[PDB]
């Protein structure tokens, strides 16, 4: 019903399902574009009205949902049109048709992005920005691959790639310029603030930001032939802070500063938990994390200390990842609220960790079950089977806004925060051949001195390497899937440099590549470019070991890497 539900389902059929033909476009309509009336336009627009406690004039309200209205019954048209030639591609009359259904397709979409970006009303519209964006770059994609079996020629294709890859770049930037405008009117000082600022986070992350990362994989140029992404962000939930109405007039730096800074991807191995009490009533006070990296070629670390390490209770509460691992939790929350130290509390005392499978598999509860549910807010994305099994997410973290002492203190809270990574994020890094496939850096092992995780610009998945200093970036471990493969790497550099690759530590291979940036410039779409390495290698060891690194440039620069890809050379 919600539109979170509905943008999920449509990530993972643009990650899995991502191939053109009849199959992809039948998609778009039965996820998005099928539906009559205008009932679903609405929940679109009211998911980030009810955000910003602002509505949009009606005129351009109307006038945007009965726009959609319109391009729901024109691209129902275009996809039957499309299903038909391509059981005959050779009919004369169906190519004719193709050729005049993507030609008002086309332009009914140019006529309908201005009513989705209008004054003072950007934000609220976005959504609905990115779903009609995604269909027009999916069109265009289309008459890439298919125009000249329609009867284009090769000039108005031609044209039609330049407005491809121009329009990935502008679409992209406007999303990433309203969402970040849209997330600075809504922070604020005090504590329901927070939450305000966090559920814009993750509502629009799954609405809109997740979806605009998957734009340049409509380059048909760029990628020829299959590529899989994989979304490393994370997105935060936290049980005792939202269950509750009164706003802690206190801190909202202090929650997010509990937020755990950019840092590698890591697969949280397990959680010990410890219980204190207060007034006959026992809480999760504590706890402890351990976690593996990427692939698991090295050891698991453990995190220093969350909470405080009360022995009210036995310690020992160890829980696990099993399975897919962890895909929700089910909390409760105590509150005391006292009249005027005179404890107040803001804690949990219990929380089931459901596992994900696709068979049963029983869940670990702490203390108790309660009915704050995740996935109230991590919705799945594939919905014809158990939650259980079509989840979106795993848990990759627990921090915890705490704040108060048993001894002294006359308020507390003991606030855990799920950090939730996204299910395309894979726990090894497999390089598979008949297809491109896709490393962003975060999934490395370790990084070498002088490198960065410093947070994404909100158009790459997630958040990134950067170094201002020639020197390698980060040691990451692969798996191999007769096959050589060509290495290119996204980048962001304020200078001209050298882009090498280090395979299983022997040989090394190198280029030459161009700056995209002045200095003191924000990470635009198009400071990002395509460093292609020509020499094409094999690996020695089924699992082997690939460095990137960057040099050759005076130190004082910046130079970002979101992620490497290697392309396989048959196909």
């Amino acid at each position: 019903y919600t539109p979170i539900d509905i943008s999920l389902s449509l990530t993972q059929f643009l990650l899995s399902e991502f191939v053109p033909g009849a199959g992809f476009v039948l998609g778009l309509v039965d996820i998005i574009w099928g539906i009559f009336g205008p009932s679903q336009w609405d929940a679109f627009l009211v998911q980030i009205e009810q955000l910003i406690n602002q509505r949009i004039e009606e005129f351009a309200r109307n006038q945007a949902i009965s726009r959609l209205e319109g391009l729901s019954n024109l691209y129902q048209i275009y996809a039957e049109s499309f299903r038909e030639w391509e059981a005959d591609p050779t009919n004369p009359a169906l190519r004719e048709e193709m050729r005049i259904q993507f030609n008002d397709m086309n332009s009914a979409l140019t006529t309908a992005i201005p009513l989705f970006a209008v004054q003072n009303y950007q934000v609220p519209l976005l959504s609905v920005y990115v779903q009609a964006a995604n269909l027009h770059l999916s069109v265009l994609r289309d008459v890439s691959v298919f125009g000249q079996r329609w009867g284009f020629d090769a000039a108005t294709i031609n044209s039609r790639y330049n407005d491809l890859t121009r329009l990935i770049g502008n679409y992209t930037d406007h999303a990433v310029r309203w969402y970040n405008t849209g997330l600075e009117r809504v922070w604020g000082p005090d504590s329901r603030d927070w939450i305000r600022y966090n559920q814009f986070r993750r509502e629009l992350t799954l609405t809109v930001l997740d979806i605009v990362s998957l734009f340049p994989n409509y380059d048909s140029r760029t990628y020829p032939i299959r590529t899989v992404s994989q979304l490393t962000r994370e997105i935060y939930t936290n049980p005792v802070l939202e269950n509750f109405d009164g706003s802690f007039r206190g801190s909202a730096q202090g929650i997010e500063g509990s937020i755990r800074s950019p840092h590698l991807m890591d697969i949280l191995n397990s959680i010990t938990i410890y219980t204190d009490a207060h007034r006959g009533e026992y809480y999760w006070s504590g706890h402890q994390i351990m976690a593996s990296p990427v692939g698991f070629s090295g050891p698991e670390f453990t995190f220093p200390l969350y909470g405080t390490m009360g022995n009210a209770a036995p310690q020992q509460r160890i829980v696990a990842q099993l399975g897919q691992g962890v895909y929700r939790t089910l909390s409760s929350t105590l509150y005391r609220r006292p009249f005027n130290n005179n404890q107040q509390l803001s804690v949990l005392d219990g929380t089931e960790f459901a596992y994900g499978t696709s068979s049963n598999l029983p869940s670990a509860v702490y203390r108790k079950s309660g009915t704050v549910d995740s996935l109230d807010e991590i919705p799945p994305q594939n919905n014809n089977v158990p939650p259980r099994q079509g989840f979106s997410h795993r848990l990759s973290h627990v921090s915890m806004f705490r704040s108060g002492f048993s001894n002294s203190s006359v308020s507390i809270i003991r606030a855990p925060m799920f950090s939730w990574i996204h299910r395309s994020a894979e726990f090894n890094n497999i390089i598979a051949s008949d297809s491109i496939t896709q490393i962003p850096l975060v999934k490395a092992h370790t990084l070498q001195s002088g490198t960065t995780v410093v947070r994404g610009p909100g158009f790459t998945g997630g958040d990134i390497l950067r170094r201002t200093s020639g020197g390698p970036f980060a040691y990451t471990i692969v798996n191999i899937n007769p096959q050589r493969y060509r290495a290119r790497i996204r980048y962001a550099s304020t200078t001209n440099l050298r882009i090498y690759v280090t395979v299983a530590g022997e040989r090394i291979f190198a280029g030459q590549f161009n700056k995209t940036m002045d200095t003191g410039d924000p990470l635009t779409f198009q400071s990002f470019s395509y460093a292609t390495i020509n020499t094409a290698f094999t690996f020695p060891m089924s699992q082997s070991s690939f460095t990137v690194g960057a040099d050759t440039f005076s130190s004082g620069n910046e130079v970002y890497i979101d992620r490497f890809e290697l392309i396989p050379v048959t196909a």
